[PDB]
């Protein structure tokens, strides 16, 4: 094509078009007001309209690259606002767009986006066009590597919720329950693609490949190899893309795919029809949001092909990569019960025995009990499982998450205490998510949601890093990343840190927060007092937080409240101090 931003206009259609642009905008200028944003937005789309009309005409031959990041350098104010991200601007393409990407803020710091339902209506009345534009924008700039086409179905959503709830007597009761619904949704799904981009950045395509190759041979075990290799491919180049902010190629390229799936449907699995014959916003996410298809009937035993066959070694010396995906593509389409993590775990296993055993003089004797190796990787994760899910059942998720806390402060003090807060609260709920399900899908929604949060932890780690032994469990291998989270145990050389009183001390200001955050307040309290106590109980710790709680409620209630915190605060101090011993 002549110019690439017309064949991009052309595919997409100015709604989309114009959705898009403002979400790159807004991730990789997260802090201009939105207003700002919605001038850039507009003159990108005349100048698009521009070179679909005249292919020919200047500057439509331009790279998106070019354009886009010739864009942002022309905005005023983008010193003054981002500081170091002007200098990016004095760099040419490639290095010019690695270096936005590099400045993109994963945790930065916005106002929560509260639901008020007559507040929001009102806003809706008035300028519906820019309310939805508006909940683009500030989702965007949230999360930065959000995928941008998913973004808009979202946005959808959004609207469609308002416009039905608005107009009824109780406005709140119709659109909180659906909103809070919503919230969660964004949540897990800026988690996984975040995930995605996590491991181009650390690992490479490959890793990203056979991360791929395995849920999906687990969502379409119906499918035949051939067929999963051509979508991990065309799937792999569309999160490439939409990671590194080539987000116009990611949703026209997401497109042809959910054309291309939708038109070998029966090829691929039965759970598609429903998907298929929706608008194609809707068709894409619901591909992705798929269910796994029924196991079918005539599958043979893997050891056939994978312990007994005799030409393996010949057979893995022609085609390593391409033999291995296959053991990879059978082994995880028989195993929708295992996380993804460990059907790589496993296949890391089978590469290796392999490497040993062809390496030997006898490989046909060695590597006949290859799936021997298997049975103890299992068993493993399914321990850890069992043994959190029993103790949420047995405690509920507010001291779940506090027993986390505890656990992964100890684990690493050096974190910062925000951050220990936000990974044992997310990992309590992947407890209220996971335990309540059937054990054919428990193990794998446990690991899998596991995985994201230690993702989340090592993004904000890489960001400002405190410890080698984090450094080397997120550097190291995917794969192995939450094996190496479970092995850190505290350090004998760790040195308490000081104590601060302040650190301790609470006021009325307590008593007028959210419940939510009432208890950040109460839960990073208790990360200190690990920090500052490691070597104290989980049952000490329990019962001097037990005591925190009681005197926050007591003075919260009492008339004069800051008299109360004034009087009673240094008291339960001086006492935990003794009860921590
Ligand atoms: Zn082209
Ligand atoms: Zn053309
Ligand atoms: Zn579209
Ligand atoms: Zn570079
Ligand atoms: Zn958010
Ligand atoms: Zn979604
Ligand atoms: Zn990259
Ligand atoms: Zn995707
Ligand atoms: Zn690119
Ligand atoms: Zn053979
Ligand atoms: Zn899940
Ligand atoms: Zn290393
Ligand atoms: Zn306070
Ligand atoms: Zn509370
Ligand atoms: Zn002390």
């Amino acid at each position: 094509h002549k110019s690439e931003i017309a064949h991009r206009f052309n595919d997409l259609g100015e709604k989309h078009f114009k959705g898009l642009v403002l979400v790159a905008f807004s991730q990789y200028l997260q802090q201009c007001p939105f207003e700002d944003h919605v001038k850039l937005v507009n003159e990108v789309t005349e100048f698009a309209k521009k070179c679909a009309a005249d292919e020919s005409a200047e500057n439509c031959d331009k790279s998106l690259h070019t354009l886009f990041g010739d864009k942002l350098c022309t905005v005023a104010t983008l010193r003054a606002t981002y500081g170091e991200l002007a200098d990016c601007c004095e760099k040419q393409e490639p290095e010019r767009n690695e270096c936005f990407l590099t400045h993109k803020d994963d945790h930065p710091n916005l106002p929560k986006l509260k639901p008020e339902p007559d507040a929001q209506c009102a806003a809706f009345q008035e300028d519906p066009d820019k309310f939805l534009g508006k909940y683009l924008y500030e989702v965007a700039r949230r999360h930065p590597y959000f995928y941008g086409p998913e973004l808009l179905f979202h946005a959808e959503e959004y609207k469609a919720d308002f416009t039905e709830c608005c107009p009824a007597d109780d406005k709140l009761a119709c659109l909180i329950p659906k909103l809070d619904a919503l919230k969660e949704r964004i949540l897990l799904s800026s988690a996984k693609e975040r995930l995605k981009c996590s491991s181009f950045q650390n690992f490479g395509e490959r890793a990203v490949k056979a991360w791929s190759v395995a849920r999906l041979s687990q969502k379409f075990p119906k499918a035949d190899f051939a067929e999963v290799s051509k979508i991990v491919t065309d799937l792999t180049k569309v999160h490439k893309e939409c990671c590194h902010g080539d987000l116009l190629e990611c949703a026209d390229d997401r497109a042809d795919l959910a054309k291309y799936i939708c038109e070998h449907q029966d090829s691929i699995s039965g759970k598609l029809k429903a998907c298929c014959d929706k608008p194609l916003l809707q068709k894409s996410h619901c591909i992705a949001e798929v269910k796994e298809d029924d196991l079918p009937s005539d599958l043979p035993a893997l050891a056939a092909d994978f312990a007994e066959d005799k030409e393996i070694c010949k057979h893995y010396k022609d085609a390593k990569d391409v033999f291995l995906g296959t053991f990879l593509y059978e082994y995880s389409r028989r195993h929708p019960d295992y996380s993804v993590s460990l059907l790589l775990r496993i296949a890391k296993t089978y590469e290796a025995t392999l490497e040993k055993c062809c390496a030997e003089a006898d490989p046909p004797a060695c590597y006949r009990t290859v799936f021997d190796q298997f049975t103890p990787l299992v068993e493993e994760p399914k321990s850890l499982v069992k043994k959190n899910c029993d103790l949420f059942e047995e405690v509920g998720e507010y001291d779940f998450q506090n027993a986390l806390i505890v656990r992964y402060t100890k684990k690493a003090p050096q974190v910062s205490t925000p951050t220990l807060v936000e990974i044992g609260r997310t990992l309590g709920k992947v407890g209220s998510r996971c335990c309540k399900l059937p054990e054919s899908e428990r193990l794998p929604c446990s690991e899998n949601h596991l995985a994201l949060a230690l993702n989340r932890l090592c993004v904000l780690h890489e960001k400002t890093p405190v410890s080698e032994k984090i450094t080397k469990c997120c550097t190291d291998s995917l794969a192995e990343r939450r094996p190496c989270f479970s092995a850190l145990e505290l350090d004998e050389g760790y040195v308490p840190k000081e104590f601060k009183a302040e650190t301790f001390t609470f006021h009325a200001d307590i008593c007028t927060l959210p419940e939510d955050e009432k208890q950040i307040k109460k839960q990073s309290a208790l990360a200190e007092l690990v920090k500052h106590k490691p070597k104290a109980t989980k049952e000490q710790l329990k019962t001097v937080l037990g005591n925190f709680s009681a005197f926050v409620a007591k003075c919260c209630g009492a008339e004069d409240k800051e008299a109360c915190f004034a009087e009673e605060g240094p008291k339960l101090v001086a006492s935990s101090q003794l009860a921590l011993a």
